[PDB]
C-alpha cells in the first residue's frame, strides 16, 4: 500500500498484518489500548485533568540469562516463543500517584497461538511474578490449544515390512529403519529420535521402531504437561491476585479452561471459547452436525453460561471493560479498597422506591432511575453500577457499585419474572428450543449458583465487601429444580459466605421478603465475624408466608371460633391472613434480636455509607493487631481495639467512631508499636 | 398387647411407639443399631473373635447448668427439646483398642421433629464439640424443618376494626386489643406478646396492634436465624472432622440442607430430602401437580442426584453403611489412616487385564472379578471396594478400597456407555422423560462434577491418600454439554488437586488412554507436593489421538510422498494411523520426563503397595518437621529428611526407604527433639 502519509505498520512487521488477518489485534499492540482505555477512564471521571504520556507506562518482560523476568524495550516481533508479557504502571482516578498489573498474552501469529512447553514455563513464570507482588494478572486469550507435531525427520526415511511387496492392501507386520537410515539419524545427532530393537530377516539388517520419540521438542504429552502446569497455577491465582481474561479471538483447550481458571473473563463477540472443534466433532459422528463453532463456544453459549461474564462489541471494547471493572480493585493484594468519590456525595435520601403493587426494576433501587420529571437517585452513587454475569441466571443482579466512594459488592434480586430460552441442540434431530419461565424472587439451581459464584468472585482477587438486598420466597422446591441439584448449588452460597473475608451487609429491601429456605443461607451467624443483617420497615420475613402460615396453625375450624364476633368466610379468612402478618414485620425481628436495625429505605444510603465506612476502618485496625500478638479471638481483639476510645465516644455512633480512627490513625499506630512488648516467649 | 415374654418397650416409652408410626426408628434405640452394626463389623473381619459388651458404649450427651456438654445416663424420653446427642466409644477391627464419634439426631416425636432455636443452640454445640476433638459427627436426620406458630394468646381476644358491624364483607380498617384484652396480657406478664398504639375513636378506646410478637418462642426469624447458624456450623465442619448424614425419616427444609452441607449423606429408601413439599406446591400452583414428597425428594431423585451417595433399604442398614464407610477414616482428626490387613495379602500379580477388544467393568480392574474357573483378583484387596455416588453420573466410578492394608480413595473411568434416562416433569404437560446417551472414556458436566466432588469427600474429613485410574478420552466438546457449563465442572476438578493434602497417584491402566484436555486436569504438576502420575506400558496418550493427529500432520498430500514406497490409499492411511500411534507409547513418556515410571499392570499391585507405604511414611516425617522451624519448603524439609537414610539406602527403593523409617521411627523422633535448638529468635 504505496504513499501513505505515515510508515505502513502492517509492512515493518508483518506480523501485525497476519493478526489482524486472522481478526484480533497484534499482541504488541495492546498496551497501546490500555493507554487509550486509560484516557478515557480519566476523561470520564474529569473531563478538565490534563494528561502527559507519563501517566503510562508499559515494559515488556523476558526471562534473562537465569530465567528471571527483567524489562526489556524492542522491536515489536522480536519475541522468539508464543508468548508474551509486559509490566504497566498507571496513574488512575482511583490511584493517581500510580498502580501496576500484568498482561500476559498469546502470540496468534507465532505458531497459531499454540501453547509449547516453553509458553507453558512463561505463563506460568510471569503468573507467580504477578502472585508475588500482589498485582493483578490479566490474560490476553488467542491461541490453538495445546501444540502437536510428529518426528518430521522420520518420515521420510522409514520403511515398512510388508506381508508381501506384490500386494500391499494384504498388510503389514511393522515400521523399521534401514542400516541407511539409522546411519542418517546419527549424522545429526538425532539417534535418541527413536528407539529401536535391531533383529535381522534372512534378507537385511532391520531395525524395528518401537517408539518415535522425536527430536522436535512440544509434540504432545510434553505439552501436556506443560498445560496442566499453568491450569494449577491460574487456579491458585484466582485465590491471590485479581484475575481477569479477555478473549481475542478463539481460546482452545488449556486456553478455554485458563479462561475459566481465572474466572473473571470477558468475551468479545465471535470469538469462541472451545475445547475440540466443529469439524473433529463432526469428523467423529460422521455427520454434518455443526457448521462453526460459536454453536460451541460463541457468546449465546458462554455468556448464557455464566462462563462469560462479559462481552465485547471488539477488543479495545474489552480493554476498557477490564480497566473499569479493575477500578474497584485494590492496588494490590490486602491494600485498602479504593475510595472514589464523585459528584453524588453520600449525604442525600434515596429517591427511588418500590411499591407493593407494581413491577419495577431491580436496576433502579441500585443506580437510581432516569424519569422525565428528572432523575431518581437510587441507593448507590450515580453510574458506579457494573453489572457483571448479566447474561446467565438472571433472576439475580450481581455487579460492583460505590457507596459515597467506597466500592462494594453488590447482589440484588430481580423481580420480574425471566423467560430464559433454551435453543435447541443440533447434534439431536429430537431436540427442539425449550421456554423456561423462571419467577422472580425464587432461588433455581442456575440463580443460586450465580449468587455463590459473584460472592466468591467478591472476595478472592476483588477484596471487596459487599452488600446483599436479599428478597426471595425461597428455592424452587418443584421436581425438574429438584431434581437438578438446587440443594447443592444453595449450599455454595453458604461456603462462600462462610469463607468471605470483608465486610458483609444484608439487608432486606422494602417491598421485600425473606422465608424460610432463602433467610437459612444468608443469615448472618454464617460468619458472625463479616455479616450484618438490616430489615427495611416495609420488609416482611418468616419461616412461611401468610397464606401458608394459616394453613397450617389458622385452620378452617380456628376460623369459626372466632366466628364469635358476630357465608362471611371471605373476609374471616382475610382476617386471618392479616393477623399472621403482623408477626412478619421488621418491629418483630428487632424484638426477636436476628437483626442489627430495621431501617427507612429513604435514609439507608446515609446509614450504610457510615456503617460501611465504621466497618472498613475497625477492621484495618483488626488487621493490624493481628500482626502481633498471633493469640487472640476477634471478639478480643476489636474489643481491645474499642477500650481506645475516648470515654466520650458512642461506640453505637458509626460517623463518630469513624472520625475519631480517621484523626488517629497515627496515634493509635504508636499505640500498636508500643504493644511489641508483646513478645511473649 | 398383653402378656408377651418380655416388657413392652412401646408401652414404657410411648414415644417409641409413635417413632413406629411414623416409620422410623426411635431416636434413642439408635445406638443399639450401632452397636449390632458395629458387632457385624467384627463377625465379617474375624468370624472368630469373641466380643464382650465393653467393646461398646453410649453416653448421652446433654448441656450442664453452663450450657456445656456432659455424659449422663437417664431413662429415654427424658429430652426436653427436640436434638438428642451420644457419644460413643467402640473397639473396631482397624482401631481394636478403641475409637470416638458423635450422633446427633432428631427426635420426630418431640413436636415433629421440628427445629426451634433451642434445638440449633444444641446441635451447634455438639458439632463443635466434636470440631475440638476431631471426632467424626453423624448426623441422624428426621425431621419437619423450622418450627412455626403464632401468638396462640392473641387469637382469642384480638378485635377488628369493621368499617360498619352491619356487613363484615364490607371489609375492616385493622385489629385492636380492648382495655379489657391489654389488662388480660398483664395478668400473665405478657405485654410484650404485643406492639399497640393507643387512639381512641368516639366509642371505646382501641389499642390498635402494630406488630404481634407473642410470648411463645420459636414462632419465626429467630428459628431461621438458629437454622442459618448451624447451616454454617456444618459446612465448617465439612472441612475438619468426618462428616456423614443418614436421613431416617422426611428433612425438610434446613433439614434438607445440612443433609448436602454434610456432604456424605446415606438416604433410606422412602424417606424424602425436601424443601417446600408437594401439597404447598400443588396448593401454590392451584392444581394437582404432585401426590407424594417422594417425586420430590426420593431416592429417584437425590441417590440419581449425587446428592445421596447411598441408598439404604432401612436404618440398620444406613448405619452398617455409615460404620463401613468409616472404617476408612482415621480416628480423629490428623492421624494416621488406618491399616487394616486382610487374607489378601500384598505380594501378588493382578489377574484380571482388561483386553482391547472386549468391554469390561472398571470395576473389576479394581476389585477382582469371580470366574467360573475362580476368582481373579483385582488391583486391590479383595472385597475392599466400597463404592459411592454409585446412582449419579456414572461415566465414572468412585469409592473407597485397601491396597495391602492401607485405605484409599478410587476413581476410575466406566468404559461401557451409559443410558442416562431422566423422568419428565409433571409440572409440564409437554415434558416427556428423555434418554441421554453418555459415551464411555468421556468426561461429562455431572462425570467431571462427581470428579472433583469425590477428590474433595477424599481430602476434607477422610483424609485420605488417592489413587487416579486416568481413562479419559477428553471432555464432551459438543453443543449440549458446553452450553451446560463442562468447562465449569471440569475446573472444579483442578481445584481439588490443589487443595489436596495427602498423597496421590495418578495411572494410566492398560488399555487405557489420556488425551488433551483430559491430561491437563490431572497433570501431577498441577500439585507436585502430593502428585505423582504413572503410564501403564499398554497406555497411550498425546494430545490428539492417531486419526486426529494424521488428519492434521499427515494430509492427503503427504500421504503421496511416501507412496515413493511403490488405489492403494486403505493400507498407506493405516501406516500413517499407526506411525502416529508410535509417538503415543509409554516409552516417550518416560523419555520426555512426564511421568514417574511406566509400568506392567501384573505387577502394579506390588508397585504401588510400596510406593504408597513408602509416602506415607516420608509425609509423616515431613509434618513431624514442620511444627518446628515453621519455615522452610517442601523441598527444603524432604531433602533434611531425607540426609539422615544411611548412606547405604537407596531413595529410589520404596521398600527398603520405608523398611528403614518403620525401624527407626524412635530414633528419627530423637534427631527431630535434638532440632528444637532450632528456636530462632
Ligand atoms: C416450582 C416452584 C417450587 C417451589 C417454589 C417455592 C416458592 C416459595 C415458597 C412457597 C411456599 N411457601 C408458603 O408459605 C405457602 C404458600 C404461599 C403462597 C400461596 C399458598 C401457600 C400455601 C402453603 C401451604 C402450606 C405451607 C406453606 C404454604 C413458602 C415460600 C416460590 C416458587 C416456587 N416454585
Ligand atoms: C458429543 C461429543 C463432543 C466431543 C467429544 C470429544 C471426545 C474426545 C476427543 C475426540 C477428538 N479427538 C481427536 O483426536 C480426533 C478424532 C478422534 C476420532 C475420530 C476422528 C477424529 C478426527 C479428528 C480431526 C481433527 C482433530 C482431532 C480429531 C481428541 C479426543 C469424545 C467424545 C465426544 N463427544
Amino acid at each position: 500500500p504505496i504513499a501513505t502519509p505515515y510508515p505502513v505498520k502492517e509492512w515493518l512487521q508483518p506480523k501485525r498484518y497476519k493478526a489482524h488477518l486472522m481478526g484480533t489485534t497484534y499482541v504488541y499492540d495492546f498496551p497501546e489500548l490500555f493507554r487509550q482505555a486509560s484516557s478515557s477512564q480519566w476523561k470520564n471521571f474529569s473531563a478538565d485533568v490534563k494528561l502527559t504520556d507519563d501517566f503510562f507506562i508499559s515494559n515488556e518482560l523476558i526471562e534473562d540469562e537465569n530465567g528471571e523476568l527483567t524489562e526489556v524495550e524492542r522491536e515489536p516481533g522480536a519475541n522468539a516463543i508464543g508468548m508474551v508479557a509486559f509490566k504497566i504502571t498507571v496513574k488512575t482516578p482511583e490511584y493517581p500517584r500510580g498502580r501496576q498489573f500484568v498482561v500476559v498474552a498469546n502470540d496468534i501469529t507465532f505458531k497459531i497461538g499454540s501453547f509449547g512447553p516453553q509458553e507453558d514455563e512463561f505463563f506460568n513464570k510471569v503468573t507467580e511474578y504477578a502472585r508475588k507482588r500482589g498485582i493483578p494478572r490479566i490474560y490476553l486469550a488467542a491461541n490453538s490449544g495445546a501444540r502437536i507435531g510428529m518426528a518430521e525427520e522420520i518420515v521420510p526415511l522409514f520403511q515398512v515390512a510388508w506381508n508381501d511387496a506384490a500386494n500391499p492392501d494384504k498388510g503389514f507386520q511393522y515400521l523399521y529403519l534401514t542400516s541407511e537410515g539409522m546411519e542418517t539419524l546419527k549424522k545429526f545427532d538425532k539417534e535418541n529420535s527413536v528407539l529401536t530393537e535391531r533383529t535381522v530377516i534372512n534378507g537385511e539388517e532391520r531395525f524395528v521402531i518401537k517408539t518415535i520419540i522425536g527430536s522436535e521438542d512440544g509434540l504432545g504429552v510434553e505439552c501436556l504437561r506443560g498445560s496442566g502446569l499453568i491450569a494449577g497455577a491460574t487456579s491458585r491465582a484466582y485465590h491471590d491476585i485479581f484475575t481477569i481474561t479477555l478473549v481475542t479471538c478463539r481460546s482452545v483447550g488449556i486456553g478455554a479452561y485458563l479462561v475459566r481458571l481465572g474466572q473473571r473473563a470477558i468475551q468479545v463477540e465471535g470469538q469462541p471459547i472451545i475445547l475440540t472443534g466443529a469439524p473433529a466433532i463432526n469428523k467423529m459422528l460422521g455427520r454434518e452436525v455443526y457448521t462453526s463453532n460459536l454453536q460451541l463456544g460463541g457468546t449465546q453459549i458462554m455468556y448464557n453460561n455464566g462462563v462469560s461474564h462479559l462481552t465485547a462489541v471488539d477488543d479495545l471494547a474489552g480493554v476498557e471493560k477490564i480497566v473499569e471493572w479493575m477500578s474497584y480493585v485494590p492496588a494490590k493484594r490486602n491494600m485498602p479498597v479504593p475510595i472514589l468519590e464523585t459528584k453524588d456525595t453520600w449525604d442525600r435520601p434515596v429517591d427511588f422506591t418500590p411499591t407493593n403493587d407494581e413491577t419495577y426494576d431491580v436496576r433502579w433501587m441500585i443506580e437510581g432511575r432516569e424519569t422525565e420529571s428528572g432523575f431518581e437517585y437510587g441507593l448507590f452513587d450515580k453510574g458506579s453500577f457494573f453489572e457483571t454475569l448479566s447474561g446467565w441466571a438472571k433472576g439475580v443482579v450481581v455487579g460492583r457499585a460505590r457507596l459515597g466512594g467506597i466500592p462494594l459488592g453488590v447482589i440484588g434480586v430481580e423481580t420480574r419474572t425471566v423467560e430464559n430460552l433454551i435453543p435447541a441442540d443440533p447434534a439431536n434431530p429430537n431436540s427442539a428450543e425449550t421456554l423456561i419461565q423462571e419467577p422472580g424472587q425464587v432461588w433455581h439451581p442456575n440463580s443460586a449458583f450465580k449468587t455463590a459464584q459473584a460472592i466468591n468472585d467478591f472476595n478472592n482477587g476483588e477484596q471487596l465487601p459487599m452488600m446483599i438486598l436479599a428478597n426471595w420466597r425461597g428455592f424452587s422446591g418443584g421436581q425438574r429444580d429438584m431434581f437438578n441439584e438446587v440443594l447443592k448449588y444453595g449450599s455454595f452460597i453458604v461456603d462462600a459466605l462462610v469463607d468471605y473475608k470483608q465486610p458483609i451487609i444484608i439487608y432486606i429491601p422494602p417491598t421485600g421478603e425473606l422465608r424460610g429456605g432463602s433467610w437459612v443461607v444468608v443469615d448472618p451467624t454464617i460468619n458472625a465475624d463479616q455479616m450484618e443483617m438490616y430489615a427495611d420497615v416495609n420488609a416482611r420475613a418468616g419461616v412461611l408466608e401468610p397464606q401458608g402460615m394459616v394453613g397450617i396453625k389458622f385452620r378452617r375450624e380456628k376460623l369459626l371460633d372466632t366466628m364469635n364476633r358476630l357465608e362471611l368466610l371471605p373476609i374471616y379468612g382475610q382476617i386471618s391472613l392479616q393477623f399472621a402478618d403482623l408477626h412478619d414485620r421488621s418491629s418483630r425481628m428487632v424484638a426477636k434480636g436476628v437483626i442489627s436495625k430495621e431501617l427507612e429505605w429513604t435514609e439507608a444510603r446515609r446509614f450504610f455509607f457510615w456503617r460501611l465506612r465504621r466497618r472498613l476502618n475497625e477492621e484495618y485496625l483488626i488487621k493490624r493487631l493481628s500482626h502481633q500478638v498471633g493469640e487472640a479471638s476477634r471478639l478480643e481483639k476489636i474489643a481491645r481495639i474499642r477500650s481506645w476510645y475516648p470515654a466520650s465516644v458512642d461506640h453505637e455512633d458509626d460517623r463518630q467512631v469513624a472520625t475519631w480512627i480517621e484523626e488517629n490513625y497515627k496515634t493509635l499506630d504508636d499505640k500498636l508499636k508500643g504493644l511489641k512488648l508483646e513478645s511473649f516467649a
